[PDB]
């Protein structure tokens, strides 16, 4: 019914990381998303919803 979401920003190194993984799989632990979230520098909530968010438009019937 309306927008008004302000969506982050991610570096080359972010969005090419996060999908080469999130291309073969979208899935992380407790450990693993620390794991990236410290060593990206990213939010643990960066990550989730970057997972949740790429999904979206990932098109595969519904």
């Amino acid at each position: 019914g309306t927008r008004r979401r302000g969506r982050q920003t991610y570096t080359r190194f972010q969005t090419l990381e996060l999908e080469k993984e999130f291309h073969f799989n979208h899935y992380l632990t407790r450990r693993r998303r620390i794991e990236i979230a410290h060593a990206l520098c990213l939010t643990e909530r960066q990550i989730k919803i970057w997972f949740q968010n790429r999904r979206m438009k990932l098109k595969k019937e519904l």
